[PDB]
């Protein structure tokens, strides 16, 4: 039933939920050509969420897309989306301090950039926690680009279900609860 | 299309590459085995640097496309995506600030100076990182086989042009 992803435009504006093979559940939105929003539902930093993260986004080859970014925490990320196979592979390179004090980062990051930057200078950076994992995509929605509703509140337990069940977004892909 | 079609992980492993990033940086790189890479930098910011037995995660994303992730003694993180059937790659290198500030420190046979890399990454600034996400053209491929210790050393392999 799903459209074939063939171009950059096909990919930009798409809203994903996926589960890594380590059990971590992420939600991620290609908000525009150089911007990503995301929200973390399961894993070491579940509850953490992020908007307006600058990123490099490329189509590597027809229907396969690579996203690269570095965070206020000092974390590096390389994601490879294969939407036509409902698969992804992500490598996250966490500073030592995120592994040892993950709770610091479990917040709306945008409200606490200074805390992220003070923590990354106060605590240990090495050795890195490197997490390279395949994931299965469990949801894709066409949000359009620059849709500020997609990722605009903290995650709650039922949210992935509500989104997948069509209970979260209205006909214009805006929040029913807002 | 003289080149064999890459379809499995075994097809990729043992392959010796040379590639040039769009910015002009030139790398020579070898998939020595399922978890280990050797490489030598020929041009750019850190030309002259080389590395053996860098532990890495190596996976096939999908038929004929291969992703390699590793982290370095310098603190640098790397994610490479090889598309040998298109003679193309895309690399993202995330350098700590200090490598951009003092690239000459890293220009050596890294294996003999692990201590220096680790001490440097604590001594100098990490942020802001220099992130280099770029496509590269693959200009050479050779089948060296796995665990071939002659591919990357001080001397040239030159079982090739």
């Amino acid at each position: 039933m799903t459209k074939t992803f063939k171009t950059l435009d096909d990919f930009l504006g798409t809203h994903f939920i996926y589960t890594y093979d380590n059990g971590w559940e992420y939600e991620w939105y290609a908000k525009n050509d150089h911007t990503v929003d995301y929200r973390i539902h399961g894993g070491m930093v579940a509850g953490r969420w992020v908007t307006d993260q600058k990123a490099d986004i490329v189509m590597l080859t027809e229907g396969i897309y690579k996203i690269s970014w570095t965070e206020p925490t000092g974390t590096d990320v390389a994601l490879d989306f294969m939407p036509n196979e409902k698969k992804l592979h992500g490598t996250i390179f966490f500073p030592k301090w995120v592994e040892e004090h993950p709770e610091i980062t479990v917040t709306y990051q945008n409200e606490h950039i200074d805390l992220m930057e003070q923590s990354r200078e106060k605590y240990a950076t090495y050795p890195k926690l490197v997490v390279p994992e395949f994931a299965n995509i469990t949801y894709m929605g066409d949000a359009g680009q620059n849709n500020e509703d997609v990722i605009s509140e903290a995650p709650y337990k039922e949210m992935p279900n509500d989104i997948r069940n069509g209970k979260y977004f209205d006909q214009n892909y805006h929040r029913l609860n807002k």
